[PDB]
DNA sequence: TATAT
DNA sequence: ATATA
DNA sequence: TATATATATA
DNA sequence: TATATATATA
């Protein structure tokens, strides 16, 4: 029924999902301009607990509040349980939007 | 005896915003979604009509835009600023996703 | 779909539902001619792991085999995971049906 | 008065 | 040449 | 090092 | 439903 965002902002708390791993939790980075320009509708993304980073589209995100309750359970992955707690207790680590 | 300009702001709000090198610019406190990196406290994001630029910026430089709009609103030269003039009176909801 | 059985038979394996607990590994134990009769349409249940017993009917139960992948995951509860191990290694234990 | 636009 | 600092 | 488990994809 | 991957335990 309520669909997903099809935009986001900079500095927006999601879960971002890649094939081979769970839905997991993440930041919308920035983009700065001057830079060069990313395929469209793609956004950079920081993973919590990993700091790893990737560009997704609005296909493969999910807004953390909304999806909390279905993707935020622990999981034994490396850097999972990390990340939840990051997105709760730190959401701004290495955030250079604002 | 002088007004204070406001100390706090809400989306919507149109402005003159202040920046460091420019002319106080038509723009507009956009909201802050919830379930995002809180900002610095007291600084609100700021869509600037004209180049749709973005910055967070406190009250201290923000001035209320029919209050000061005849001490800011005249032409200017700056790239994007009479686009800007032109967009805060015909279309200020630009990119406006507070409601 | 498929609807669950609505009587057993003494030595079925099945999950069986008590308020307060996850679906449980069980059996259902002989009902003894000679004995007081229970009411009607209830079994005598054995839970393993625990080797508690109680009487319930076929509302509560669910075949082990058709119902295994929904409900034989690992859980917390005492007995439980010793359960797991014994309807699949020693489903016979105190059987005293045949 | 000097600098950026 | 403007209009910024 | 090599087991079993848990969870990912097909 | 079956297989492959990643993780904990022996």
């Amino acid at each position: 029924a309520r669909p997903r965002p099809r935009e986001y902002k900079a500095g927006d708390l999601v879960f971002a999902k890649m094939k081979g791993y769970p839905h997991w939790p993440a930041r919308i980075d920035e983009l700065p301009e001057g830079a060069v320009k990313p395929p469209a509708n793609k956004y950079p993304i920081f993973f919590f607990g990993t700091h790893e980073t990737a560009f997704l589209g609005p296909k493969d995100l999910f807004p953390y509040k909304e999806y909390k309750d279905k993707f935020g359970k622990s999981n034994k992955r490396k850097g999972f349980n990390e990340g939840l707690w990051e997105i709760e207790n730190n959401p701004g680590v290495k955030f250079t939007g604002y």
